[PDB]
């Protein structure tokens, strides 16, 4: 059922997000699909959005059998997954990322797509490790991890597919808050507490007009990603 895969839940103004798909939380096709139906949803009821996964993981990344299936599934599995990148950058209200645990490759390209991001403390892994599996970086993530991340934490988490604890990840640019696994959930509830004191409609604006290099540059990426990533 989509809506086990991200269920959606909607509480006092904000819509909880939760990824749940198998060990890892793979990026899957059905994955995005639920992704994109939840977020339809969470722009129908206003609400500010929190996107988190199971304990002690936001998601591992794309789902590998998937990507490895083909040529034509890896191609249109990275489209739509940067596709729900751009959409989660241009989001009209604000989109929180609560991750507790590990974010893997598309996994953190998630927190990446965010307005405000909180990690766990722990013995976690944040990072990119595409290039340590021998994957060449897609345009897409290059430009996600280029316009977040601090300069020289960038072509080590990219390039040299350094891998983060959380405090790290938070120095690198992954999180703006680390808490402990139980302060989680209250602690995007208490970001979402101010948020709420914000007007929508310019923040709805200022997004799209902070961001039009960023969103015009993934759809670019995208396209060119289709032809030439592999």
């Amino acid at each position: 059922a989509m809506s086990d895969l991200v269920s959606y839940h909607l509480d006092d103004g904000v819509a909880t997000l939760t990824l749940n798909n198998g060990k890892v939380n793979a990026i899957s096709p059905d994955v995005i699909i639920a992704f994109n139906a939840a977020l339809d949803q969470a722009e129908k009821d206003r609400a500010i959005v929190i996107v988190t996964g199971q304990p002690g993981i936001l998601s591992g990344g794309y789902d590998l059998k998937v990507m490895t299936s083909s040529a034509e599934a890896a191609i249109n599995l990275v489209a739509q997954g940067s596709t729900l990148a751009r959409r989660m950058l241009s989001h009209p209200f604000p989109i929180i990322v609560a991750c507790p645990g590990h974010a893997v490759a598309k996994g953190a390209f998630l927190l990446l797509s965010a307005d405000y991001r909180i990690g766990v403390a722990g013995p976690f892994s944040i990072g990119l490790n595409e290039v340590q599996i021998g994957m060449t970086m897609h345009h897409a993530g290059i430009e996600l991890a280029r316009d977040r991340l601090r300069k020289s934490a960038f072509n080590r988490s990219v390039i040299n597919a350094e891998m983060f604890d959380p405090e790290g990840a938070m120095a690198a640019g992954f999180l703006d808050k680390v808490v402990s696994v139980e302060e989680l959930q209250g602690a995007a509830l208490a970001v979402a507490a101010q948020l709420k004191k914000i007007n929508m409609n310019a923040h709805k604006k200022t997004k799209l007009k902070v961001r039009k290099g960023l969103l015009d540059t993934l759809d670019a990426a995208i396209e060119q990603d289709r032809q030439h990533m592999l």
